[PDB]
């Protein structure tokens, strides 16, 4: 329910998008909770990318050294955030195209249901039907 | 003058812009100081949107549960920032097209004046003249 | 008046921000009407930049060769747009800090006035006052 | 069906966000098919906005004059695009919270169904439930 | 060489990021030359995404139907651009970690050399060294 | 090695890009470690810009008053981050076009080398060769 997460940030104005795509794959393999890019504008007319890494506070040394080894940045900044997390468990639901795992997130009186992307995309590809069609079929099917 | 604000963030890769526009209206109604979207790029080629909520630190539970109920996110992250705020009071100034309320923000020796958008937009619409024309008329008129 | 303008675009996922600042400076010196960057998202999790150059139709070969020379792109795409341009004339107005050229743009029933950035920024730095202060003083002086 | 659409663009580095919200509201009221903002980066370290307006070819003069009147741009560029449009029909479906219009779009072998945002947002506010709850109920009701 | 390229665009304010990653993967598999996302801002406070697809002029119907099938858009807009393409040839160079193909692009007086990302990323992972290390080694080896 | 940095942020929806470019130049002159813009979307259909300032924690008063004097914002938010910084020293390396200073950043076992943009851009301009060509020549030359 209650948690803390480390946020690590770096401003990269001398890194290519190809190399940035490479480092995001490296950071997820290293176990980061999340990684995202933000387009930013830096001095001297430089379109840059901000790299943000979320992870366990005890992975600070791991994720820092990864960033310092694989990107061009001279330094990183990091800070601890708090987190409020819903409770998760999974349901298998039968849809017109097969079973789809549905994520049931709960927090006190709040309950919502999210079909898992992976199941829906695999069924959309196999039966040559749209992703949104399989996803919406799972939503209807989770009504009971 | 001195203050603190809570920042709540969430990365939404499975939420539509229509639904995001809906939640920003909900968050302002709930009394958030500010809400803004940042376009971000997440794993698996997902163009995502970061939702940032600013508000009173005592509204953490209110704004969290709102986000957890109305968006698709499983968790939120939050942290406390400090704030330095200028002093505000309002002046009514007479322009060629009517009275326009002007915000006078002061901080120590710093003084600046901002015509209120709402008055300027209403007068621009009624008299079928550009917004920037009414706004600039208010700026000239605040010189005395 | 009426015109036609060439638009050249390239999607750059293998370019650093440092190099992009260089090519924009190169292209404006060579006479592009305008150059701008658009953050885009490309394949393989790449935060990329779209380079757009606007310029004279007869300068197509110059600006193309410049992009192919200075960026990593293998190709450029281009198309001609039509343009509608306002008529310009300039007012020099006397302020507390010096003369400021004011651009007066007209189109049919449209008349608008923009103090020139170069004048305002130079006098703000030279007289050690905010930019907004010189900008607003020119507006006041264009009242007559 | 087949169509042609006018695209008008302008790069605005001398416009506030407040004024841009005003002109988008002005242009949609005047009958633009659509208006959107794109964040771009311009010369002299300027975070700018590209304004794009889509509209009827015969409305070119109206939308141009509107942009030249309400923004700071000296010119606009425009070009005509071709369009491929799906065929529309609407289903009104009965939900636990009222009727919801469902847009059924078809193209060759394509059939897709989108609950109308206006219906879902209005019933969610009126019945004090999440938007997603009304949206999903319409999906369930379109199962028949 | 000279070419012409089809550009197809759609403004998506009712699409999730998960679904957008799916359609970009679908469109590249179907033979689009390129697909990219642009963050845009639409009406009713909607953070949206513009989908742009570049492709062969004769593939217009395939890519259109794909977009109409997999996204929520009711229509697409398209136009043909001209293209200027550099001439390509490839150098395979021997590095400390294996062979790396180097793309040598030429145009009039222009000669530039780009190590192939696929080669560099594969050898960096296989030999457990940074990407930059394999990239720079190919540059060194292309010195002869 | 270990450090702390102050982050100051402000959301500007009533500031022009020209004025924002002006303030970024002012903030770097005042000694900020870094300044960047992030495009954001705020309420009432406003494309806005987030201004982020990084600097020494003891420059809080300096950088705040600068922002409050030169922009339109009523308040700033700020927080302290931690930093991990690599060790820096400079090498002059001989390339085919002159000496180029190369930044050698080290952190424990990590060593990487970055040619300084300023030297590479000056040599590219003087000899009328691409930036990337001089930068890559410096990379090859730093191999010994
Ligand atoms: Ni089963
Ligand atoms: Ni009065
Ligand atoms: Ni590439
Ligand atoms: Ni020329
Ligand atoms: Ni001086
Ligand atoms: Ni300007
Ligand atoms: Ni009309
Ligand atoms: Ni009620
Ligand atoms: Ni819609
Ligand atoms: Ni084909
Ligand atoms: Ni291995
Ligand atoms: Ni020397």
């Amino acid at each position: 329910t209650a948690d803390a997460v480390l946020m690590i940030e770096a401003n990269l104005d001398d890194q290519t998008g190809e190399g940035l795509g490479y480092v995001m794959n490296q950071l997820l393999t290293a176990g980061a909770y999340d990684v995202f890019f933000t387009p930013i504008q830096m001095k001297k007319d430089r379109p840059a990318t901000k790299l943000t890494v979320l992870g366990n506070v005890n992975d600070k040394d791991l994720l820092t050294k990864l960033i310092l080894q694989e990107t061009t940045t001279i330094g990183v900044r990091y800070q601890t955030w708090q987190r409020t997390i819903m409770q998760r468990h999974f349901l298998t639901v039968a849809t017109p195209y097969g079973d789809v795992q549905v994520k049931v997130a709960t927090y006190q009186d709040i309950e919502k249901k999210m079909p898992e992307y992976a199941d829906c995309a695999q069924l959309a590809q196999q039966f040559h039907i749209p992703f949104r069609t399989v996803y919406q079929a799972a939503l209807v099917a989770v009504d009971q």
